[PDB]
């Protein structure tokens, strides 16, 4: 079919924030400050275009992209990277940048993001609000 990711979502729980943020180079002060913040993230979808407003720890990162077109994404460390974000099936947005694989899956009201770097799996679970 054709699924809508639009919505505001509240982070419910996460695994491996500290380790993942550590591995990508985030300053230890930012890690301690943001690890327990369960904030609200927003997705605005218009057809193939997405606008992502993500609260990750103590920082809000806004990115936008068209699925299947080259985009420039701001990563959590502040570095910009060229990649392409893609839809898999109806309800997954997938992309890979540097050595990180990122999979965002929407099941009803629950959105689950998994970022994998080596054998570090950073996983966040959020619920529509």
């Amino acid at each position: 079919s054709h699924m809508s990711f639009s919505g505001k979502y509240q982070l419910q729980s996460q695994e491996n924030f500290e380790a993942f943020m550590k591995a990508i180079g985030l300053p230890e002060e930012l890690i301690q400050k943001g690890k327990d913040i369960k904030g609200v993230s927003e997705i605005v979808q218009n057809g193939k275009h997405f606008k992502f407003t993500i609260t990750a720890g103590s920082k809000v990162i806004q990115n936008e992209f068209t699925v299947g077109e080259e985009c420039e994404l701001e990563t959590m460390t502040g570095e910009k990277v060229k990649t392409v974000v893609q839809l898999e099936g109806d309800n997954k947005l997938v992309t890979t940048f540097k050595n990180i694989k990122s999979v965002t899956e929407l099941n009803g009201d629950i959105i689950t993001n998994t970022m994998t770097l080596g054998d570090i799996v950073f996983k966040r679970i959020s619920k529509r609000i």
